[PDB]
């Protein structure tokens, strides 16, 4: 139910301490008129939402707020804009009189903002299920496409104003997001962001670093099966023939020693403005990986276990926004992996190890990989 439910005791929490839009009706089971609105705030949470949250307090159970504001009668609806009365409607009123209340009193033109935070990486870590299960709370919007714009020098001269024309329409109130798997790797990124907004947000999802390597490899052999051309196998990229060791120079390689890139963007970035998403969470237990990006963004929680389901076929989660709109993710997101040599998995697990350990010590997220 898009209505929160509001007690005395966590009014700070929700309305004050809160951002956005907020309003809050004051009502009790004896007030005819708050019984004969109750309706109409229902249709409003729903075609209001990005722009609105609708909030019901009971003061019959929470007597201790309604009088801090001066409510004589009820109802009562008070419209707070980020911790501050803006405006007041006492008295019942039809759908279309709180329809013109509120449209005359809210900010809400379309508008396209710059994202407020960005996945950076990492490719193959779950970047788009991370994006789409974002975009299930009513304040994020997504872009939808890989956008590639710090990392592309023939886009980056464009203009910071060309990256905010690609991203989607929203309501000033939401944040947008976008996902660009290369920026984590590309030298010159970390600078470009900074330069742009230095207090950026920055959220980085990543696998077990051997599974991510192979996931990696499996992507760019499709794309060569497809094209009827020949690659060689992951052991034989992998490793040095001349050594029998892990082969450094593979990309795929490369980008699993996850703590190398970190350390780039730590020269620019404070820890305090990243997130790591356990990408391994979120394959199997995804939703308590979903709070932490909530309480990350400054966002209320609003994702559920209902907007969760798992599809036994499919072998992964997929999503449920309403009662009808379902999604499961792209059918390029769960190729299965070719068998890879023990022995070969066995060097991999053995080398990416003290990365792994720098990795947790610097994120404080112990995400027990071998
Ligand atoms: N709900 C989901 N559906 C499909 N893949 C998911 C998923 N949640 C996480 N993933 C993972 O994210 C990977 C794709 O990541 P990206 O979007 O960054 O390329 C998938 O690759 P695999 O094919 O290796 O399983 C899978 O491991």
């Amino acid at each position: 139910d898009k209505i929160i439910h509001l007690t005395d005791d966590s009014f700070d929490t929700d309305v004050l301490k809160a951002d956005g839009a907020i309003l809050v009706d004051f009502w009790a089971e004896w007030c005819g008129p708050c019984k004969m609105i109750a309706p109409i705030l229902d249709e409003i949470a729903d075609e209001y939402q990005g722009k609105l949250t609708v909030a019901k307090l009971n003061i019959d159970q929470n007597p201790g707020t309604a009088p801090k504001y001066g409510i004589r009668g009820i109802p009562t609806l008070l419209l707070f804009k980020n911790g501050e009365v803006a405006a007041t409607k006492v008295g019942a009123l039809s759908k279309g009189q709180l329809k013109e209340f509120l449209d005359a009193n809210l900010a809400a033109a379309l508008v396209q903002q710059l994202p407020k935070a960005i996945i950076i990486g990492v490719r193959k870590g779950g970047t788009r299920a991370l994006l789409e299960m974002l975009n299930l709370h009513p304040a994020v919007v997504k872009a939808s496409q890989e956008i590639h714009f710090f990392d592309n020098d023939e886009n980056y001269g464009k203009g910071i104003e060309w990256y905010r024309k690609k991203m989607p329409f929203s309501y000033p109130q939401q944040i947008t997001i976008e996902k660009s798997p290369a920026y984590f790797i590309t030298e010159e990124v970390p600078e470009r962001i900074y330069k742009m907004n230095s207090s950026i947000k920055l959220l980085i999802i990543v696998r077990e670093p051997t599974t991510r390597a192979i996931s990696d490899y499996t992507q760019v052999l499709e794309g060569k099966e497809r094209k009827n051309k020949t690659y060689y196998k992951f052991e034989k990229l992998a490793i040095d023939p001349n050594t029998c060791e892990v082969n450094t120079k593979y990309k795929a390689v490369r980008t699993s020693i996850y703590t190398k890139h970190l350390e780039r963007w730590l020269k620019y970035f404070p820890i305090e403005q990243f997130h790591v998403v356990d990408g391994d969470r979120l394959i199997t237990e995804p939703l308590p990986e979903l709070q932490l990006v909530e309480k990350f963004l400054n966002l209320p929680p609003r994702i559920s276990q209902y907007n969760l389901y798992f599809n036994a076929t499919r072998g992964f989660y997929c999503l449920r926004f309403n009662e009808i709109f379902n999604k499961c993710l792209a059918g390029s997101k769960g190729r299965i992996h070719p068998e890879v040599d023990p022995s070969v998995i066995t060097k991999l697990r053995k080398f990416f190890h003290p990365f792994n350990q720098k990795f947790y010590q610097i994120t404080g997220r112990t995400l027990n990989w071998p």
